[PDB]
């Protein structure tokens, strides 16, 4: 008998109008026979406060305006269906659901055999229907005030930091501040605590432009993480596109998440601070049949989800996770335009990077919506100035297969970082291979984007070992994951340094942080944009396991300790990125003016740049470019010297033309004086396993 | 030191030239380092005889010519390249691999833990690479003679029986023939058993006019069948796309499948009998990662299979069974079309029927070659006459998606099965449903094909219950299969009459028998091109097996035991079967004339059209079609009226205008003299559950 | 193939206008008394009807099998390449072509283009494709 009334389609999901006094709901379903609305009042969880049926529909939405509710209000929703397994067809009302445009999340879900919608248990297994109510187990989603005062005023409007000026840095939210001990508890390792005041001071005195930081879509940890006692630690498995992780949230999880989240980034654009988020389209954490009914399979299954056909009770895998959403379907490419689209304009995030980006496009290509789906992005007048970075991928003939790329388009390169490690490990590489990783792979980029800086560019990431892991370690060891082994990248191209782990050798040492020395300069030295890895500069170490996606614990949070060690080398990364951002020279938008070098000193004819070698040197030669971005005015900058030495035995080199000044390297050694300066071709006795950079002066 | 030639890239396979005295062999291949030819004498399949080091190679295709050699000869490839299994890469030059193009295969795989390619057996299970070989278990590939003697000459060229005027034969070709006793032994359950002069006039006898063969390409028993004592019947798991299944041959199989075969097409073609053969392109034996290399894998793994992007040691399903053709690859798609060609023009087969084709359709769509692969069949000179059989698919968003369908080109209507199934059930349906079936579906072929003959009608085929079993039985009993009954379709709309399975009450055999005849009817008064299930007519059963895939005995062998219940059935199904070749009424191009009625005798206004029915009463009304197929003769069928009561209880129907003879029934009493003509109206009292057929004889 | 001898509307009713316009033609929507031109000779094959595609690989079909022709040389390809870009047949042009049992073992010789939204918009060519370098004339007529 309440004053309700049919309300609108638009927007997707709840929205709080101030003048109407009251909040619109709306859920897309176009299979649905009825749609029931939930509300849940704080005080009781298990049993909604009241129940109303959504009655208006506009094509395939359901949608009821409600008065008196306001910001901070809990609700689900029970979506009603046949439940023909065998047709794709799941519908279960017993199980309580997550809006898919809820902006924010009560926390997480508690497993539970309830949450299924199959029984488990039975031995048809996903054919059966369990009764059972789910609510108990399932987080609401929550009403939030979309208001936020900004005054990054200053950096959204208009332009930011470009690829060709960037250094980005791969961090873990929480990670980051679970142990930065001068932070007050509830905010280590938080959004806010990681804009606190002295981690951007840190951040801006590393150097570093952009942070990306990783998933923050709200996740769900696995079953089989959580019967071992792990959570899911890395955040790979959304549940939901609109809402900030609620664990990484210091103020509470009915719109703290978001308030916080908004906070964070506005303190970080103020800073000067860019923020790319690692997102995750390609599955969701509802799995497989025999997964959980939490949202979208609840909703409707026979929408959202790539069936088999001929058995529809069987998902579509591209990813090895078990879906994929239905990306031909108008609704789910809209969803995902639409979660982009929120983030940008809301939480004000400069780009994203998505995660299994070839089995995205994949799935895109599964369907015919790749091209359409760049084309969107395109042409969309908020989505086309954004940063967008991906992976390569040949599908399924298959050179990319795409019109035409976002202007910021970019690709982790795998092969530089693979190439790299290689390369300083004393593998002997074609000259022209080593030389052109260096050059930011143009013979990947004929006409991917005509720049040297859509190649990502990175020596470790969040995949794998941890810099100082990288020089530390033969094999993985990941035995805590408890996966027996079996689990994470087996080719690493690494090196222990003649210890497997940590040693008292200071002969190993000294190889290892002379050897983190050399890849720093290898990767700031290079065409295209760098990324480093949160930690790398802290020497952090999660000692041998390579692939952390589940240890939320000691092994992967960031180590604040002050050793002397790790300050020295916290002072070298310091000393390169500086050295990157102080000279456009390393930086050059159009190279797809350098001159290779011979041990002997000379240029270099074909033969010697195509055998195998241990030893590169270059000089990046030549000033004038076209600027500096402002009006029309062009600088030059000074002529560099690049010597890398991965050969483990010591060399003579013949140095070229001119004056030379050592401006930087990895001799960990004080530098004797005839190092500093040399000129008129005399040689210089290079040590094994060095890097080395100098400057001219003359003439 | 031999006089070795590089022979021809073209044709693909192994080629007999009379004129060079030897054989020309060519195998695709893109990634391999090097290829090797084994050639085998009969005496020892062990070892080689002989190994040849293929070394010319035009493009993407390794070939030699070999002097000497002669049809029956067998051999192998040995192929070389990386095992990089997380790169896709599963090159095992231990193992012996079947040719591709092979057009025979001599005999079946022995299943040993040698046949993988990698250790069983050791925990990293498919990363591993096991060394043993292969040849000991691998049967070889076999070169042919291409030559036969066909004087089907008549049939061929040019126009053999449409789909308006066929009668399709759905047959298992061991099943058909095994205990036929007045055969010899060694033929029974052959492919020359098939086409043995009592078997031609059986069919002839019957009337159908179309022959639909289980899969004949040569395929693999499973593993995990064998391990159980079981064989796999159906044969759906091809390993090769050009070889006649060695194990339905009566003359051995260096050949003799291909000449048996041959020889069996050619009898029926005289017999004037079609030939339609069932076929999988959805995937292949190999199976998943975890399968075995016999052939595609070992020559190619890369090219020829789907695989997950960013893990390249997954293979993409979409069929359940593990694997995809890598459909986009020109050589992939050539070596389908190759096959469909072959077939044609070399083994004389009129027409193919795409099992999994919703899949199929799925696995083009998603590289974009579902509308490519129509028209491909479309221009093509040989292709583009043959009957074309697939099923409904709407792929994904998904109407057909496709700009034009071949010319014969047809689908297996399940819904007419539900339908027709669920109406003699005595569930009552909307009347405009289950007239529409009648009709041909009109409502499904929209622009499909304009024509009712698209929809291939059936009541019964090889999945789930015989005719027999579906009117004998309430639920599978699907224990033998060794799956715990968890396996084959669930929704059967069937019914035991009864009694479960066998009984002695002759209450239940009445309603059986009865019911057997009202299907039968329903099916041969139907537009559309009616299909039936061989078995049928000899009331054939498995016993309430309703997925018998894997039953190579007693359960799924034709019985040709002469009872005389199920003798006068046989008896029925031919009379019905003559009945609908003798009429054109029931035939028509062209209705994408008829007149429904009412109990009390009237014409049918919406309501009536749109309410639940039990009972159908409709009259063919008119003559004139155009033509027949000779020059400008237009012919006239006579009107028929034809009663459908599947309402269980008797009722009192009222004739429309004229006289009405009675042609036949279901009835198995004998007829009462106002049942055999009945005029002015007059109502006659029918019997519960009957089917009734009437021509009319004035004015 | 990029256009027949009737050209556009006004032409000679000599074959294809009298047998099937609609077909045969591609229409100007809007006003199918016009025809779409896309090399200024006033029509173009409707190469989206499987028949008129059907045509054009019978008739290279013909010249190879019956006449013995070891190859072609498509006059215009870009245009044409172009008229089947504009129907969705590059492509599909491009793998019958390939899987053709004689087809693909025959030369085949066009010139260079960039339809479409750039590139050539082909996953692969024929195993003897190829092309009149257009330039590599202007490039030796200038040196």
């Amino acid at each position: 008998d309440r004053p309700l009334r049919p309300g609108d389609p638009y927007p997707l999901g709840s929205n709080w109008i101030e003048d109407d006094d009251g909040v619109n709901f709306s859920l897309f379903s176009e299979n649905a026979e009825k749609v029931e609305l939930l509300l849940y009042s704080l005080t009781n969880q298990k049993y909604p406060k009241e129940i109303i049926e959504v009655k208006n529909k506009t094509g395939d939405i359901w949608h009821v305006f409600v008065p008196g509710l306001r910001p901070g209000q809990l609700y689900a929703y029970r979506v009603y269906g046949p439940y023909k397994p065998e047709l794709g067809l799941r519908f279960n009302p017993n199980k309580v659901l997550i809006d898919p445009y809820a902006k924010a999340i009560n926390g997480s879900v508690i497993w539970n055999d309830a949450v299924f919608g199959y029984k488990i248990g039975d031995q048809n297994q996903d054919l059966t229907y369990d009764e059972r109510d789910s609510g108990e187990y399932v987080p609401k989603s929550v009403v939030i005030n979309p208001y936020f005062e900004w005054d990054d005023e200053d950096f959204i409007k208009g332009k930011k930091v470009p690829l060709k000026d960037t250094v980005i840095y791969e961090v873990h939210v929480k990670g980051f501040t679970k142990l930065r001990l001068d932070l007050p508890e509830n905010i280590r390792g938080t959004y806010e605590g990681l804009a606190s005041e002295q981690m951007i001071s840190y951040l801006k005195d590393l150097g570093i432009t952009t942070v990306e930081l990783m998933p923050v879509f709200h996740f769900i940890d696995q079953r089989f993480l959580t019967d071992k006692g792990l959570t899911n630690y890395w955040g790979y498995d959304p549940i939901n596109f609109f809402s900030p992780e609620c664990r990484y949230s210091s103020t509470g999880c009915l719109g703290g998440q978001v308030l916080s989240f908004k906070k964070m980034v506005n303190e970080l654009h103020n800073a000067g601070i860019e923020v790319i988020i690692d997102v995750v389209y390609n599955h969701t954490a509802e799995g497989n049949h025999l997964g959980p009914t939490l949202s979208f399979r609840g909703i409707d299954n026979t929408a959202y989800y790539m069936l088999q056909p001929d058995n529809k009770r069987y998902y579509l895998d591209f990813t090895g996770t078990g879906n994929t959403l239905n990306l031909s379907h108008p609704r789910v490419i809209q969803m995902v335009l639409d979660s982009l689209r929120y983030w940008v304009t809301e939480m004000h995030v400069d780009g994203f990077r998505f995660d299994l980006a070839a089995a995205l496009a994949r799935e895109l290509y599964s369907v015919n919506m790749l091209n359409t789906f760049f084309i969107a992005l395109q042409q969309d007048p908020i989505l086309s100035q954004v940063k967008l970075i991906a992976e390569p991928w040949d599908v399924g003939q298959g050179g990319y297969q795409v019109g035409n790329f976002p202007y910021q388009w970019a690709e982790w390169n795998g092969k530089y970082r693979d190439s790299i490690r290689r390369f300083w490990r004393g593998e002997a590489l074609p000259y022209s291979e080593i030389a052109n990783r260096l050059l930011g792979s143009p013979d990947i980029y004929l006409g991917n984007n005509k720049t040297p800086f859509a190649s990502i560019n990175y020596v470790t990431s969040h995949d794998g070992f941890t810099l100082e892991d990288l020089v530390s370690y033969n094999q993985k060891h990941n035995e805590a994951n408890g996966f027996n082994n079996q689990d994470g990248m087996n080719e690493n191209y690494s090196w222990n340094c003649g210890a497997e782990g940590p040693t008292n050798d200071q002969n190993v040492v000294i190889c290892r942080e002379k050897q983190k020395r050399n890849f720093m300069i290898t990767l700031l030295v290079s065409q295209g944009t760098p990324m480093i890895l949160g930690g790398d500069e802290l020497s952090r170490t999660q000692r041998g396991n390579n692939n952390a996606f589940c240890q939320d614990n000691e092994i992967t949070w960031f180590d604040w300790n002050l050793d002397e060690r790790k300050s020295k080398f916290l002072e070298f990364v310091k000393k390169m990125i500086q050295f990157y951002r102080a000279h456009p020279a390393f930086r050059r938008e159009r190279y797809f003016d350098v001159t290779f070098y011979t041990l002997e000193g000379r240029e270099v004819d074909e033969k010697t740049w195509s055998s195998p070698t241990q030893l590169v040197i270059f000089v990046l030669e030549g000033s004038v470019m076209d600027e500096i971005n402002m009006y029309g005015e062009r600088i030059a900058d000074d002529s560099f010297l690049i010597i890398l030495n991965a050969n483990p035995n010591n060399v003579k080199v013949k140095f070229p033309k001119g004056k030379w000044e050592l401006v930087i390297s990895s001799y960990l050694r004080e530098i004797k004086p005839e190092e500093r300066i040399i000129e008129g071709e005399k040689e210089l006795e290079i040590e094994g396993r060095t890097a080395l950079v100098y400057r001219r002066i003359e003439l």
